[PDB]
């Protein structure tokens, strides 16, 4: 319909303009109080953070540019936080202020209290159908979105799905997020979630996103995903293999949209024919799905976290707590010139 592309073209024209200027250097770290550590990983953490003067709580996260550089992240960075800083769509965390000293990079964010998908799928087992699918509706948007500004997501796993105090998601980890009009080749994303074509070495395209959607909408609505194996080479196997098991619980419609977004090949994937992302919207398994609504956020959530207020930390998990330093000496400051 001419409203969605229409949509999409003033989309794409309020992105291309952030993107051509980005903005830097908006806080500093003495702004804020450090409250609690949220998750880490090889290189960076977040960190509930509030600032001093607002009273407002934020997700920073902390990427020390050794360990970036060491870990050959440095495009990857400056990707994560020039498309952060230009996107803006109702299921993406929203980038409040970036900033950087002589050690870490920082992108301070919205803070979402209520937690990972990742958590409350483990904790209930398996979402019925009807949850499932207002999750996946809200990704289907998002990806229709990111897709049309030409960026690739390449992290779609539950751990990245965040749930707000309206039962609503907030995608969150851009790092691997790249503006891309054709192919691209970087080895990156977890292994369940890999589509063939990453496995294979291919220069691979959006069509990606689209199978690790199928992995999502399989692992919420089994409790595990579709191809899943104790070690890394033996899930490539069984990517690579084109063959899937469905549960018997799962509805006729549901296997039938798996089975095309789990499609080895990427030239015959839903998302990636020629009515594109409309495949999805007009298949059956979607029929009971208000697109607009959803967009709108006026579809009543499933579920909504159980959480005390926007400083409650409680449906995250405990990690050591580590200093924060900066160094007296600026660190590969070539390196990070532009963020
Ligand atoms: C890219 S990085 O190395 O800066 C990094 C920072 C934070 C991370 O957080 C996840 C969140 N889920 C809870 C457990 O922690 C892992 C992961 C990686």
């Amino acid at each position: 319909q001419e409203s969605v592309k229409e949509f999409l073209a003033k989309a794409k024209e309020e992105f291309l303009k952030k993107w051509e200027s980005p903005s830097q250097n908006t806080a500093q770290l003495d702004h804020f109080d450090r409250i609690k550590t949220l998750g880490t990983g090889s290189f960076g953490r977040v960190m509930l953070v509030k600032h001093k003067e607002t009273g407002n709580h934020y997700a920073m996260k902390i990427l020390d540019k050794q360990k970036v550089v060491k870990l050959k992240q440095i495009e990857h960075t400056l990707n994560e936080k020039r498309i952060l800083q230009a996107v803006n769509f109702p299921f993406l965390v929203k980038l409040e202020f970036s900033f950087k000293d002589n050690s870490n990079l920082y992108m301070v964010m919205e803070y979402v209290p209520g937690g990972e998908m990742f958590s409350h799928l483990r904790r209930i087992g398996r979402f019925s159908e009807p949850h499932a699918r207002f999750y996946a509706a809200q990704i289907v948007l998002t990806f229709e979105y990111l897709h049309s500004l030409d960026l690739i997501y390449r992290d779609l796993k539950p751990e990245n799905l965040l749930i707000d105090q309206q039962g609503y998601i907030q995608v969150t980890d851009f790092g691997f997020a790249k503006r891309v009009k054709g192919r691209t080749w970087t080895l990156c994303g977890t292994p369940e979630y890999l589509a063939p074509e990453i496995i294979l070495s291919k220069g691979y395209n959006k069509a990606v996103d689209w199978w690790a959607l199928g992995v999502l909408i399989y692992e919420m609505a089994a409790g595990y995903p579709p191809f899943f194996a104790d070690q890394p080479i033996q899930i490539y196997e069984k990517i690579v293999s084109g063959k899937v098991r469905f549960p018997s619980h799962f509805s006729s419609d549901l296997k039938d949209l798996l089975r095309n977004l789990l499609q080895v090949d990427l030239t015959k994937r839903f998302g990636n024919l020629k009515n594109g992302v409309n495949d999805i919207k007009n298949h059956k398994w979607f029929a009971t799905t208000d697109w607009i609504a959803i967009y709108q956020r006026k579809v009543e959530a499933p579920f909504i976290p159980k959480f005390k207020g926007p400083g409650d930390t409680s449906n995250f998990d405990d990690y050591e707590e580590e200093e924060i330093r900066v160094s007296i000496n600026e660190k590969c400051g070539k390196e990070f010139t532009e963020f």
